[PDB]
């Protein structure tokens, strides 16, 4: 008959492979059959001999660890896994990256925001939270988040790399230290120069410049929303805005610094996501392309349409404010 | 005893202070007095009863393993001390910078398990799954060292302004991480690239100059007299031992200097002395030519002492082997 939720049809299986999925079709039992899925299809439950009951109680736990923020929440940690996902096949990945790497890139997206509580390192550092003092002001975060996912792993049941050699699981790791903290947005200056450099004259062959590769990934994926369908991408602006807007709301009311791109007062749906498409997203997926063409139609793509569209409806929102003293 | 003789305020100024005769009490009257005396407790308007009361919490969070232990504190610290003396360090430094310094050597090894960063990370313990294999031990201390600072009673910054915490905090964590001996490779090499033409107003040659000072003060147990710097020696393998037991008797691997059957006195220090501490205190040396004569001086009679017992203890073993 219609099978239950948590078995997801060939059609599901078969969208999940795009970046036009909509994320906000599903449930949790669904997100995370969706994610055990890929672990299976990706060779990985196979290539290192993953449990596959520890794989669901893994996916479990970290869903656990997930906050009900409005934005750094399970779905967010979903969208990140699946535009991977969604990567992987486009770019042909499994090609240029050994099955090892893959594992690294697909586990740090799952992990990378892991018990995040709402505010960001700015607030951490400027309130001297614990995080702040315990990390020492360096990415208190992205430093809580990498520690949170390894002691996940540290459980003998939740533990999928239990029958990974040593040699491996130290090499593994690394790899998810490395990319987990490169989530650190005060770090993408210097992140994107560092691989505009390898760029110049780019090597597979260099271990270095495959280190920023993935770096690089999962940073496109950490931010990708707009790359996603207007209708997915739309709302993730008011779940941004809606804890952007508690931490300013905070800062102000116990004395600290407020980011004005955070500011209640001056941040328009628009004004959010225009600067940040042109300047951050674009130039950051023009540089993949070049490394794989076939990106620019499916993600520049919707990224110009997504600044076009909101290019015009900032002109609106300014020529309503203009009447409203006219 | 609870008061210091003007003899020992002023013997406390030298590296030839014996850091062994004093109990726990005196050596934190001593750590006070280097605080007045510097001019920090003038200059950022600590309380008095605070900087006693905050070296108190220092030492309480200080542990008694045999060798990073309080004492190590002590002697790291009063080696600073010294080195702003011998040095002339007031002249070249802000007072803000000398805090940092004094306040980074005596934080610098704070709740020190008595287990390296190595065993740290083999072991997948708390500390090297929470730091990310990444100066786990040096994080902790440090970590540790503004948990206390953040006790208001405690709090030898309280009537310093939120700028200069910033900048304090700042440098003291630089500092602290800097003591990590894994980078000594590094950070030595940073400073001889510096060092091919050095500025004094150049504040990143100065945070790596502090930092080499910081580093220099740390290791530097063999730049004391010969009565003074034996005795850490033991101390230094009794804890080096005590982790390659643990190491050994849990499977994960030991290093060679601290195994218990292929290690000496000797052989651990005359590495030691000449490839880490003679070439760090050239270099230091050659920003103060005064130095060689205090602190290379020493090393160098050390490092052939011991070479001269290693031809003992290795005579030894040509009567022993079988
Ligand atoms: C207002 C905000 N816009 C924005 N921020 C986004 C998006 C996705 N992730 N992020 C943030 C969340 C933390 C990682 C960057 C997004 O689609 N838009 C923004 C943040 C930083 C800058 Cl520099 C500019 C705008
Ligand atoms: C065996 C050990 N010798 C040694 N190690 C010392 C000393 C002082 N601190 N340290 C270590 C203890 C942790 C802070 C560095 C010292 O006087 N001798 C040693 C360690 C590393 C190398 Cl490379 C060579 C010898
Ligand atoms: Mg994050
Ligand atoms: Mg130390
Ligand atoms: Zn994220
Ligand atoms: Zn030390």
């Amino acid at each position: 008959p219609t099978y239950p939720k948590y078995l997801l049809s060939p059609e599901t299986i078969e969208a999940l492979r795009k970046p036009t999925f909509d994320v906000w079709l599903w449930e949790p039992n669904e997100m995370l059959s969706c994610l055990e899925h890929m672990y299976h299809d990706l060779g990985l439950v196979r290539d290192f001999s993953i449990n596959p009951v520890t794989l669901r109680r893994w996916l479990f736990c970290v869903h656990d660890n997930y906050r009900n923020n409005p934005f750094h929440n399970f779905r967010h940690c979903f969208c990140v896994a699946q535009m991977m996902y969604s990567m992987v096949w486009l770019c042909s990945l499994q090609e240029k990256f050994s099955q090892t790497d893959i594992l690294i890139l697909m586990t740090a997206a799952i992990c990378h925001d892991l018990d995040h509580p709402g505010y960001n390192n700015t607030y951490q550092i400027n309130a001297r939270t614990e995080l702040a003092v315990r990390y020492n002001d360096i990415s208190p975060l992205e430093n809580h988040h990498c520690a949170v996912a390894f002691q996940i792993l540290a459980e003998p049941e939740c533990n999928i790399f239990s029958n990974i050699p040593p040699d491996g699981f130290k090499q593994i790791r690394q790899g998810m230290i490395t990319l987990i903290l490169a989530t650190d947005m005060a770090r993408h200056a210097e992140i994107m120069d560092s691989f505009k450099e390898k760029m110049e004259n780019f090597d597979y062959s260099n271990e270095e410049h495959m280190t920023l590769l993935k770096m690089i990934l999962i940073k496109c994926c950490d931010i990708s929303n707009e790359v996603r369908p207007m209708e997915v991408a739309e709302p993730w602006v008011d779940c941004l805005l809606e804890e952007y807007f508690m931490q300013s709301d905070r800062e102000k009311s116990e004395g600290l610094p407020v980011a004005p791109f955070m500011d209640r007062d001056k941040v328009t749906k628009a004004t959010a996501q225009i600067g940040f498409i042109k300047f951050v997203l674009i130039p950051m997926f023009e540089t993949v392309t070049k490394l794989f063409p076939m990106v620019e139609e499916i993600m520049l793509q919707p990224l110009w349409e997504s600044r076009d569209r909101y290019e015009e409806l900032k002109r609106i929102d300014d020529a309503m404010k203009e009447l409203q003293k006219k």
